[PDB]
């Protein structure tokens, strides 16, 4: 069993259960039966039978061997952030199989730097990227593709092509954004499997919405538990498909992405330019990055 | 579903324009009100964003030459601030038939949230049959659309529920501005409660001797200033 | 669902006009209260809000030229208000049939905000019923509006019901009022303060001088910025 | 010392009035602001309350027919906005001599609260030395009286020091009110704080097109309505 | 003790403009910062409102014909941000000898609130000093003037002296700003925020674009009510 | 009183700099902690400030060339944690005369704030003398800076006489580095967080990698950004 090839589920159920959230086999694997008999109709016994298939179908469920999770490490690609600088303090740039956050004040470029790697992605891997499509969910109407367009044609990419390898969804609200993920999947496993694959996932901004429907201390609990939902959705497409997951948040409520893989806070700086710095010491070196603005979007 | 940037920059490009009718602001405004968008005006009352509003019922059904989209208008009132006979007047005064005019401008009074939330949804409805016409819906008015939310939802408890619903609400708009190509204009009385979802807000206020201040609020996409315009026939000028 | 700028502006144009029985209160409302509206009166106990509401009732049953709209009159009374001894004397005085008046005013006791909720919806009916006549419905009196409401939820947490409630109270006399071109209107004693926000035009009235009352409104635009005086007799309000 | 109902009720009509320059507001307050008393006049900023008083600098010089007191001016300026240009102005726009007008005012700038309070009492010392002459002092204006006294005491724990020395010079004015005939003319912005002992209290907003409207505050001795006015050259009218 | 209308209306005649080196914001000021006045500029750190300073400082320094006043400048420095190095480039770029100009500008380190106070009582020395020669004082600066006032007094408790002497600090430029025909110029870094509330005109800036600054009013008589764009070079503001 | 900006010019002309004794730390400091200034370095205990102090104590004695200005040292210590011996070692450490060195620091034990803020105005009469002398005081030192004050001061209503006086100390310090071209080091421990706004800078330290340090400034204004790693060892501070 991949997706819903459930025992119970037929795609009249598959439905309802993806119009509530339970959409991986995750997902079904850790509901009740209750929930889902109020979700799809089914009956709590048959519903059971659902979760119990699900339990031991779960793919990010199992187990494996350090052996053969050493090797999967080994395969991980890296993008590049455009700027030898901010590469170094990233140790070659941001990786698949993980979720990167970038956050900062408005301004700080982090949108910037999303619009840099969604071209970066593209190129050959000796040119700092894995030949690789993008996946872009959009919620604060921010995506250029004239801005991607400017940044190819001054590398020396043909921008009618890039602009080819770049797939955008507008997100309207935080339900739209966390259903938005799993129409992803369709699309990565459609273009898996050719000359591009997906490599580069995109949402930005992905708090945004959440701290803006969820006011309040009767709020802020299930903000929670839905941002956690939301990132295990982009953790697995993650994993589960060697993508790199990059995502946004604007700060200074109060709101983060607690397991992305790694946080990367930037602020303006000197004069034009902006500073990234790293927020840990586990994994990666301990200073600051300086770079700037300008066509080619990230440079330095 | 996701569409390629291709599509996507193709779609940005056939963005609209309505004029407000008034240089200064369609200047600091870069162009005027798009398409595929939500406007958002808010200030005092008397701020004269009624005002805008009307004038702008007129300026889209004009050709895109002086500054409209030769399209239709769904008008939602909810302060039952509309005024047909406002539109002849400022109609009647800036060349178009002032009997025509409210030939392509489509109302409907919502009594309260729910009410206001349902008409949206209603909208598709008129605006679906009529893009198959010479003159479609281009422009989509909500004023208020804060008001019956502020007044429905009060005490906290509830701030959670207004915002996921005023989200919903939004988000439905959204969806119409870009599944159609139509400019959404709303209106937001103020002195809380904003638009978040809203892709531009100008903020306007009364100034000096009967003239109206705008000045957007943000920096990136449009310039970094204040326009000075007058509420008049025709509506908005200068 | 929706309807065209010139149908809009044709019944807007079919708008009638209540004389207050006072030239003055009059003039401030710009004829009188309209139909296809919520007018809400509000000030403190003994502002006369009540009495404004029994001429009311009288004045909406003679012809256009003499102030009404040859009309009927649906009254719901929360408060235990209404007198129909003070129609008959305001109409006496008025030159009128206190046994005729008294023929074309029909209310109902609300004991509670359920019950003054039911009571809306069900005047439809008698609305409906009195519709195709020559004297239909043309008045519809609430008063008081919110006296229930204020009591039935106190504190917050409340809040969130009440409002809601009312809004959707208010909602139904909004449609009624358009949907039958009725003028309604509404009262609301004020010293947890409610509100009629969904209301077309409120007007505020205090006691003065003596036995005398001042009304104002509460918008610039539309209608002047300027305080009526009038006074409470036979014939209801003077002035 | 206490005088006898007899002489009180000479005095209590040996009251003056000057007049704001605008039918409709002389009318309103029943004469105009008079002697013998402190008139407080308050609303937001831009509500006209300094233009007033600049035109009550003007009409008190001219003769009682016209509804003067041929007296001169002291004024106390808190906010630096007394404009002699603008008495220029307005004077050379209703008769008198535009040159003239400015001879027989007396400025002085307060730069915070005690400064306020201690002019005042020097105010005496102009005052005195001109009783004894054709045009003696017949208009004191403070604008602002607030100002300063609700920048410097912030934070209860000052609030009732404040309104002890607030009273202490509200006190002062009332003295020199009496003590000479001389009507008090104090400004008060708003959207808190007020002259309590204010002898009238005026509130002013911006109104309509360009308009501002009165209405006191108090309902024994004067109209219960409200008055309209604009601000023009001869400062007030209407 | 008081003047006479003609003769304040006199004085104020004799009022003079600095310019701050921009067409822009100049026009926006109505030609300049004034004497007889204090002008506050606010914003948040690096709004440019030190450099505005500086430029000031030179402008003061050229004939009016040129923006100036042909007058001295009395610094009061208390963020340690008087770079006189800045001067000359102002001056250097303007076509001025930085030798010159640094000879008509006096400094002041103020360490704490005390000595700012201090500091301004004393300058009137400074003024007298140099008041009856043929380049007097014309320009006094205090930047920061809010910086050690909102670090001494902490919280509630703390704002009745702190206004009160502030008050006390602002009364004492104000006065000497009249008494010599000077212009007061004072800053306030803005995110306990104070403000110089007898300011007599008080301009916000915050940073723009790119390198930019953007300035604009905070009263709408007197002067326009529209915003002015600039930028930092070599003599300092320029646009 | 005052001073003539180009005498001014002159004054921050002859600005001295003392070297950490790490290379790295130094391109921070854009050459090392300068004199005429406080420089407030903050950090968890154990972050290695008092190490700098140490190492700031004989770094100032060796010649300019070798990143020192011939000059004594004056320190003020609160935590009983100046150590005359780790000095000797450094010193000797340092192609420096143990002993000697020491003859050119002088310390006081501070036993509270009052005592502290009483030995800072008392250096006073220290510099001036040595002041004539081949080796003026040209390092002042104050470790721990805060720590009394936190500890001395509890609750609001005391949290405001603090910062009043707190800030009449900073302002103390600020006198002397000014009016003597000293350098002023100052440190603070962190986990009421009392800071040195006044600090003409800032530079906050942490325990980092493997043993070692790593330091980073507070701002923008004046220098650049980014960190600075170094370690501890004999010679106090070194790359």
């Amino acid at each position: 069993r991949s997706i819903e090839d459930l025992p119970g589920v037929g795609p009249a159920t598959a439905e309802k259960l993806r119009e509530a959230g339970y959409d991986t086999l995750e997902a079904i694997a850790v509901a009740s039966p209750i929930e889902l008999k109020e979700v799809a109709g089914i009956s709590e016994g048959t519903a059971l039978k659902i979760i119990q298939a699900a339990r031991k179908a779960a793919n990010l469920g199992t187990f494996m061997r350090a052996d053969e999770y050493l090797k999967k490490r080994a395969t991980i690609g890296r993008i590049s952030t455009g700027s030898k600088s901010l590469d170094k303090l990233l140790g070659g740039g941001i990786e698949t199989q993980a979720i990167t956050e970038v956050f900062g004040e408005f301004g700080s470029g982090k949108t910037q730097l999303a619009h840099t790697l969604a071209v970066m992605v593209q190129l050959p891997p000796e040119e700092g990227g894995l030949n690789g499509s993008v996946i872009w969910i959009d919620t604060e109407n921010t995506f250029r593709p004239e801005r991607i367009r400017e940044i190819a044609q001054n590398r020396g990419l043909d921008p009618d092509e890039v602009l080819k390898h770049i797939y955008v969804a507008r997100a309207f609200n935080s339900n739209h954004q966390m259903l938005l993920v799993q129409q992803a999947e369709d699309k990565i496993k459609e273009l898996l499997n050719t000359d591009r694959p997906v490599k580069l996932l995109i949402v930005d901004s992905l708090t945004s919405h959440f701290r803006s429907e969820y006011i309040g201390r009767g709020a802020l609990a299930e903000r929670q538990q839905k941002l956690a939902k939301h990132l295990a959705d982009l953790h697995r497409l993650a994993n589960l498909y060697d993508i790199a997951v990059f995502v946004t948040n604007q700060v200074q409520g109060h709101i983060l992405a607690h397991s992305a893989t790694l946080r990367v806070y930037l602020r303006k700086g000197k004069g034009g330019k902006r500073i990234a710095r790293l927020i840990d010491a586990p994994h990666l070196p301990e200073g600051e990055a300086v770079f700037s603005i300008t066509e080619k979007g990230i440079e330095d």
